[PDB]
């Protein structure tokens, strides 16, 4: 069931109890976690944080802890599966699920005793009616009933199929948690920023539509203005500090405030794809764009911070003018920035890329948990050192992304299988270890598809979805496979590959695991890849 009162039904229930907090490995989840942690600190809630990358870790951790805890909180995991069936818990165990994954499992929706969904009830939700999916030598009296039961069960299969076909995401969990803090009158300025970063994570990863993003930006604008007014109230005692969040109609250029304009232009998907920067011709057109701006060469190639103050104040208008001249209409974006002092100013997307690079780091200097915690720590104002380190890792990730895309396109490795495009990375692919985790591979695939649609002349191919594979375990001969929807500005960002992969694996008896919280990312036996993809082609044709 859904929670109608976050205070009485959730927070006041758990704050006096011992709580196990499961947190998925995405920035929105980290941000939601930071907010809840700050609340739990204020109220001295006894809890244990268990970071989880996928279902196996969660299920294992649950077995390890189910005896010492009866109150569980799941952040960005659990909503899209029959949680009671998978975990097989005791009757007294309560699960609070704050997860953006859609669709919500019907059992999670209609269970009243153990599943408590911390999900806004006015989210995009189209749940089936209870009557359609749950029930309570023979004469005609009995056989007619049998016939009706069979027809009901048949409709039920169709109804649940339609309901579970497309995966997508609802409102940011960080935003939901911020609302809780607001209700508790404990919404610190830091929490509002974390809510913003969480929303921005969804946007960066194309998890939500442009319309939903703009709508939610509008909501957060209200809170930013309320906080600004609060920071001017002399009688206010809550979160009295100098930390200022500001709404920004800023440039669609990644990390541009932390390296050169040239680097940002070359490593932003929007411009890299549209200028076709994998080609010399493309690189030439970019130089013509920079020439049309009339900006000096030194000012473009040097770090942004060392730019003439007069040029910084005109850059938004200058770049947008040249952009309009080249027919680019979306150089400007609605977002937020946070200011600490001096040059310590960060756009929301900067923090997303930094936090993501820390969390998804493939380094051996620490385990996945260490990196997760480092990412979680980087969100605290207390020290910006981790954030700045994250920004350096982000630059590397972005450069490697551009190089990988160039290799894929110039080596002609993005090939239509009919109903979908296919491409893959191999063990010998440079920087493959930067793209071997679900999150990193999925984001790479979306960036690659964006560049591909700009590159291709084939009108049919422009509208195709993409399937992308990378090496998982060489020892066990497994690969990770991701599926993403067709790339369009107006996309509803809904994804059918989860159930498509499932049916393809079943009809071929392929050895496959749905370990990621998104069903559109699977682990597959390399030996089965051939028949698996063959079945998938037939299925989607």
């Amino acid at each position: 069931m859904f929670v109608s009162d976050f205070r009485k039904e959730f927070y006041e229930v758990v704050q006096s109890q011992r709580v196990l907090l499961f947190v998925a490995s995405d920035v929105d989840a980290l941000c939601a976690c930071k907010i809840l942690q700050a609340l739990f600190q204020c109220d001295h809630v006894q809890y244990t944080l268990v970071p989880v990358s996928g279902w196996q870790e969660l299920e294992t951790a649950f077995l390890e802890h189910k005896e010492q805890f009866h109150y569980f909180i799941l952040i960005n995991c659990g909503a899209n599966v029959d949680l009671l069936d998978i975990l097989q818990p005791d009757e007294d165990t309560i699960f609070f699920v704050c997860d953006t994954h859609r669709p919500v499992n019907v059992v999670n929706v209609y269970n009243d005793t153990q599943i408590k969904l911390l999900i806004k009830q006015d989210d995009d939700l189209e749940v089936p009616a209870y009557e359609d999916i749950f029930r309570d030598s023979e004469p005609v009296e009995q056989t007619m009933r049998r016939r009706q039961r069979r027809e009901w069960e048949a409709r039920r299969r169709d109804i649940l199929f339609d309901y579970e076909q497309y995966e997508y995401h609802g409102t940011s969990s960080a935003m939901v948690m911020f609302e809780l803090a607001w209700m508790l009158s404990k919404d610190l300025n830091d929490m509002l920023w974390w809510a913003i970063v969480g929303l921005t994570d969804q946007w960066v990863q194309d998890k939500i539509t442009q319309m939903k993003y703009v709508t939610d930006v509008g909501v957060l604008q209200r809170h930013v203005s309320r906080h600004n007014h609060r920071n001017e109230d002399e009688e206010n005692t809550l979160s009295v500090d100098c930390t200022r969040i500001s709404f920004e109609y800023d440039l669609r250029l990644v990390l541009y405030q932390h390296w050169s304009l040239h680097d940002s232009l070359c490593n932003t998907s929007y411009t890299a794809a549209r200028f076709k920067l994998w080609s010399v011709h493309g690189q030439k057109r970019l130089q013509e764009f920079l020439a049309d701006m009339g900006l000096p060469l030194k000012q473009v190639k040097q770090k942004f911070q060392a730019m003439d103050i007069s040029l910084k104040e005109n850059l938004r208008e200058m770049i947008e003018e040249s952009a309009n001249k080249f027919g680019m209409k979306d150089m400007r974006v609605q977002t937020f920035s946070i200011h600490f002092g001096f040059k310590h100013k960060f756009l929301a997307s900067d923090v997303v890329f930094a936090t993501m690079s820390l969390m998804e780091s493939p380094e051996k200097d620490g385990s996945g948990t260490d990196h997760f915690i480092q990412a979680l720590d980087s969100l605290s104002r207390s020290n910006l050192d981790k954030l700045y380190h994250g920004l350096e890792l982000a630059k590397k990730q972005l450069r490697a992304t551009q190089q990988t895309i160039a290799s894929c396109l110039c080596t002609n490795l993005v090939i239509s299988q009919g109903p979908f495009l296919y491409c893959s990375l191999m063990e010998g692919t440079p920087d493959v270890m930067l793209f071997s985790r679900p999150a990193s591979l999925s984001l790479l695939s979306k960036h690659l598809l964006k560049s591909f649609v700009c590159s291709t002349k084939n009108r049919r191919c422009k509208l195709l979805p993409l399937v992308m594979a990378a090496p998982l375990s060489m020892e066990h001969g497994t690969v990770t496979v991701v599926g993403i929807p067709p790339e369009t500005d107006s996309s509803d960002r809904k994804n059918f590959f989860g159930r498509a992969f499932e049916k393809a694996a079943e009809s071929t008896s392929s050895r496959m695991l749905h370990n990621h919280f998104d069903l559109s990312v699977i682990e597959l036996k390399a030996e089965d890849r051939s028949k698996f993809l063959d079945a998938l082609i037939s299925l989607l044709s």
